[PDB]
């Protein structure tokens, strides 16, 4: 997250850090036992851990369980990023409580200049890397159909949005991807992609929540 601030401990109970030995991905918990993040994201050995604010330091709170299932969406496509989104399945339930805890999917997509919460441990940096312990957050807004697509003319689907700031400085960036954007108490998106970060002119793009409610209950029913 660049240009954004510290949330607090727990202020974002539903983001979770996906670890294989350090930090590389987010990701939101939807239930005790299922958690939504990218399908870029995807690899084996995914440990998830919930109720994490300093990733680097056992503080409490923190439950650490491995994945059973990592679902990739079976039309996801790594060079367009088209369905970027991966279910991912706990070994154990989650323990819910006030620094654990799920999101609500949506029930209506958003709409443009609804305000938005993204949050990470990746990039705080614009240019070169730096990576924080603690969570950082963002308020962004959803931005128009035809801005996103002014920005990134032929690479836009019906599946993703851009949200952010075309003035440059305030951006998710990576380390981000597979977290949360949550508008109004509900997930929207997921962190996709963009080009590099907090760039003018070129705003996040996100994976587009409301398009895979569906989706998503059916195949955690199914598993
Ligand atoms: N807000 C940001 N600027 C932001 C930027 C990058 C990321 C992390 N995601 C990525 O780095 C992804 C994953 C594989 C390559 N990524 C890309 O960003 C590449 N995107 C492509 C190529 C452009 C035309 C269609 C989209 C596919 C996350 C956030
Ligand atoms: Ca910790």
């Amino acid at each position: 997250i660049v240009g954004g601030y510290t949330c607090g401990a727990n202020t974002v109970p539903y983001q979770v850090s996906l670890n294989s030995g350090y930090h590389f991905c987010g990701g939101s918990l939807i239930n005790s036992q299922w958690v939504v993040s990218a399908a870029h994201c995807y690899k084996s050995g995914i440990q998830v851990r919930l109720g994490e604010d300093n990733i680097n330091v056992v503080e409490g709170n923190e439950q650490f369980i491995s994945a059973s299932k990592s679902i990739v969406h079976p039309s996801y496509n790594s060079n367009t990023l088209n369905n970027d989104i991966m279910l991912i399945k706990l070994k154990s339930a989650a323990s819910l409580n006030s620094r654990v805890a799920s999101i609500s999917l949506p029930t209506s997509c958003a709409s443009a200049g609804t305000q938005c919460l993204i949050s990470g441990w990746g990039n705080t940096k614009s240019s070169g890397t730096s990576y924080p312990d603690v969570l950082k957050c963002l308020k962004a807004p959803i931005l128009s159909d035809s801005s996103c697509k002014s920005a990134y003319p032929g690479q836009i689907t019906s599946n993703m949005f851009c949200a952010g700031y075309l003035e440059g400085g305030k951006d998710s960036c990576q380390g981000d991807s597979g977290g949360p954007v949550v508008c109004s108490g509900k997930l929207q998106g997921i962190v996709s992609w963009g080009s590099g970060c907090a760039q003018k002119n070129k705003p996040g793009v996100y994976t587009k929540v409301c398009n895979y409610v569906s989706w998503i209950k059916q195949t955690i029913a199914s598993n």
